[PDB]
């Protein structure tokens, strides 16, 4: 639009130029990291007589309530400011509220939402109720287990390793974003997993050692947001 001469203004506008939502998501495409605003003074027959855009000033609450936490920046270019709303640090989702001021008076306010859009391990279930582990395993139960299983995201679609990517397994960072633990029947054939970091990342996953040939019952147990319930996998280990 233009700015041009018109008659006395009879409202202002506070206009969201893009969707008023911002993706915390690391890959969302397209890219979707800000909120743009305009501020238009418009007269009794729409006509623009200002863009107060640069002139105004825009906040959100001083002390965070809610884990959302945005930043209001001007931005100019090209002549014209835009006011950009971008994520800072928001811990949580949800709606937060700037207030546009002119001076020292409120001009209104306007709502933008924090979303995320990250895929999320929302389903997992097991193949078999038991596996066995040969020379291939090198002794360590991860892979084999990790193959027991299948994660879906929340779009039901499996979530799996790509082999883009040589060094990480996505499937177990999958499923290590839900895992609260892994309990054995006996320590002493395999570990349990207290600390699910300790399930590594690597060309080779790893971290379910066996210790002495047996037969051990491993019990993943989930996180409580993800409402999943505890699975039970019997491995043997063979001599
Ligand atoms: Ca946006
Ligand atoms: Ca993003
Ligand atoms: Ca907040
Ligand atoms: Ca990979």
């Amino acid at each position: 639009v233009n700015v041009v001469a018109g008659g006395p203004v009879a409202n202002y506008q506070i206009k969201v130029l893009d969707d008023g939502k911002i993706d915390k998501s690391a890959t969302e495409s397209p890219a979707n990291n800000d909120v743009q605003l305009k501020v238009y003074a418009v007269d009794a027959n729409g006509n623009i007589v200002g863009d107060i855009t640069n002139d105004v000033t825009i906040t959100s609450e001083a002390t965070d309530t809610n884990g959302v936490i945005v930043n209001a920046s001007k931005s100019t270019a090209n002549g014209d400011t835009v006011y950009v709303i971008t994520d800072n640090g928001s811990k949580k989702v949800g709606k937060e509220t700037l207030t546009v001021k002119l001076g020292t008076v409120t001009l209104g306010t306007v709502d933008v939402e924090v979303i995320d859009t990250t895929l999320k391990a929302t389903v997992v279930t097991k193949k078999a109720d038991l596996i066995e582990l040969d020379a291939a395993d090198n002794g360590d139960a991860l892979a084999k287990l990790l193959a027991n299983l299948d994660i879906k995201d929340q779009n039901g679609n499996p979530m799996v390793d790509s082999a883009a990517t040589p060094n990480t397994n996505e499937k177990l960072q999958a499923l290590k974003s839900v895992l609260s633990g892994i309990v054995s029947s006996d320590t002493s054939v395999i570990g349990s997993v207290s600390n699910v970091d300790n399930l590594k990342d690597d060309a080779s996953i790893s971290g379910l050692a066996v210790k002495k040939a047996g037969t051990v019952t491993l019990t993943l147990v989930f996180n409580e947001d993800s409402k999943i319930a505890p699975i039970a996998i019997t491995v043997k280990a063979p001599a």
